[PDB]
């Protein structure tokens, strides 16, 4: 058997930020952030169970509160990469994988800009089987990425 021809898709997010890189690196690479996730993104999950200590290799199982697709899946930190602050997570089980889709990976890249300054350079790479792509297309935005930057950088800047 040959697994089926699948078409790629690649979609990108960036965000200035008015912080350093390695500030904001030091929250993406934390080990505690994957414990943490429902402090930074409230009301999100309505369970969440990680497998690790948070570094490379780390496996989470997310489950969502009803309205949201997806309603569950599984990712890894497949590179927690210090020298070139680069994070590669992947969706394992669940999620897009239920929808024809064969491999989903996020990237995420925080490319210093000047002394206090940087940006956070995310991406979505999935392959899906050609039937399937008018469906997923709508479905896998550049959101999650927002979502994360967002909560990231509003950590790092604000003043409680």
């Amino acid at each position: 058997i040959n697994q089926v021809s699948t078409v790629t898709k690649v979609i990108h997010h960036e965000l200035e930020v008015a912080a350093s890189a390695d500030d904001i690196w030091t929250v993406y690479s934390w080990p505690g952030l994957a414990k943490h996730l429902p402090d930074l993104l409230p009301g999100a999950f309505e369970k969440l169970e990680i497998i690790g200590d948070g570094g490379v290799g780390t496996i989470l199982d997310m489950t969502f509160v009803p309205g949201e697709f997806p309603h569950e899946y599984k990712e890894k930190f497949i590179l927690v990469d210090n020298e070139h602050r680069l994070k590669k997570v992947q969706m394992i089980e669940g999620g897009y994988l239920d929808l024809g889709v064969t491999y989903y990976m996020d990237t995420i890249h925080v490319v210093p800009t000047g002394k206090d300054s940087c940006v956070i350079k995310s991406s979505t790479e999935y392959h899906v089987k050609p039937e399937f792509v008018k469906i997923v297309e709508p479905l896998i935005t550049t959101g999650p990425l927002a979502a994360m930057a967002d909560a990231i950088s509003k950590l790092v800047l604000e003043h409680k």
